[PDB]
């Protein structure tokens, strides 16, 4: 569940944050109004843990393996079993077109999976849609995902918050100038360019049940829209995303530490940890 | 209000955060379970000042001005007209004996005061006091409830960017200090009891705050806590301090106020790791307390 209040935690043992000693001095992290950046070195998980455990938290999460892409499944499951929120709770939602290739695989104790039955625009308002018909009801959060990744190291309830974008692994060194959200005025994605915090990657993002729901069908209204007007925004579903973040600050940032691609832009120093990546 | 969903922001312009440009290179901007830590630098008013304002939000403010203590009411409530939380709603609850030496002070639009009218020693008073006024006045009436001691005044911006389910703020004499030169009430027999090996910071019990239903808990946690310790005698070292220490430590408050927050620079100079001094003690014989 999700409590209104304050969890009483028990005596723990641990480090004692220090005033005097930035957690990171080579990156940012907390945003201008006040949400975590999520980067390796910024949390003690054993209190995160504690406290969303005293919730008995329920994580969703979903993936769309429709045709080839039902391949990827396999590594996906076994992976996110090593390294996805392990401890919690978990219901995995595979939407696919091919339930009989869903992969058999063996789930620790309190994780389940559900198989739904079946672009962008799509997948924005399927998710919404399902978030009323059942995602409401089953799960605290959401989490959203691509299905051609495994994950590499720990994703877990660092995470989880009301919502939450993921830094796009070819922007966050880069000024606002140089995102690549949509610049048409007609556009309802429209950002002009001196406005944007980050660029959000439309591959991972997530926060409670009923934000998701909120995003997801605000993406699907706009890009309804858009069409009636005959036009697509340049990176579709993503854009909009981007559009919705800008206006609605997310809760937490999560660093590209939770979305990389090693064969396309190698390991840079400021990775620690690199959590979850795409497969070849 | 506040509501329970994402303030959705019209168009502003301000400039773009810097992933790869740390906010402050001197101090702890987040604690290990992920609440900010409010330093100058770390945030962005406009932005902060925006989201809050199209809620409508309304502050409380508390202080108990017994006794003496009312001389200080007019230096306190006219620099919190001028730097606390401007532009937004505040209704000040002043607790006191004495409601005929409340000053006259000229207030801005959506700004209120109340006075409300005053076997157990005082700071137990002052925690029972705010808990039951939580549920008698407080929680119909404003967002979120922020309890100070009145020989205080504010000489700098003490805004939105304090507001959050529950905080508190660093003490300035230890915010640089390990935990086991921490003041915690050391003895097991104290509901106030933390180990050496315990304790994350030592906040001060001048200023804390948060949503009215996370104070009423906390107040109310902090003046049940007494009790058990009165039945057996016990006075904790420092007192509601010793008790707010303890409940923050097993409730993470989910943001923290550096010492630009609360601050006395008679006692303890400038400091270089304070850009502000946003809230500063008041001494007795200043010439506006009268
Ligand atoms: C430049 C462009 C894209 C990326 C990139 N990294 S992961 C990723 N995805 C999208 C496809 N599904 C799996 C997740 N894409 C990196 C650099
Ligand atoms: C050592 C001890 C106390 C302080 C200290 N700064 S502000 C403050 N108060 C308590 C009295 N009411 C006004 C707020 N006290 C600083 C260093
Ligand atoms: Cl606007
Ligand atoms: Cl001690």
């Amino acid at each position: 569940a999700i409590g209104e209040f304050m969890v009483s935690l028990p005596r723990m043992v641990y480090p004692q944050p220090k005033v005097l000693t930035p957690c990171r001095k080579d990156v940012l992290v907390v945003t201008p109004w006040l949400a975590p950046i999520v980067w390796e070195g910024t949390f003690n998980i054993d209190i995160l843990n504690e406290q969303f455990r005293l919730q008995n938290t329920t994580i969703g999460l979903t993936v769309f393996a429709i045709k080839k892409y039902v391949a990827f499944l396999k590594l996906f499951l076994e992976t996110a079993e090593k390294h996805f929120m392990v401890g919690h709770r978990v219901h995995y939602y595979v939407f696919t077109d091919q339930p009989a290739a869903v992969p058999r695989v063996t789930l620790g104790t309190g994780r389940q999976l559900s198989v739904l039955e079946v672009v962008s625009m799509r997948r924005m308002e399927m998710i919404s849609d399902f978030c009323e018909r059942r995602f409401l009801s089953e799960v605290d959060y959401l989490v959203c995902v691509d299905v051609d990744m495994e994950f590499r190291d720990h994703v877990g309830v660092e995470i989880l918050t009301p919502l939450f974008g993921t830094l796009h692994p070819s922007f966050y060194g880069s000024s606002r100038e140089a995102f690549t959200y949509e610049r048409r005025p007609q556009s309802q994605a429209y950002i002009p360019k001196d406005e944007g915090d980050f660029y959000y990657m439309g591959a991972f993002f997530g926060g409670s049940v009923q934000e998701v729901q909120r995003l997801t069908r605000a993406c699907h209204q706009a890009m309804m829209v858009d069409q009636a007007n005959g036009i697509e925004a340049v990176w579709h579903d993503e854009s909009h995303l981007n559009k919705y973040l800008l206006r609605h600050k997310p809760t937490k940032v999560l660093s590209p530490e939770y979305l990389w691609d090693q064969q396309l832009l190698g390991w840079p120093a400021v990775l620690r940890k690199l959590r979850f990546t795409a497969v070849p």
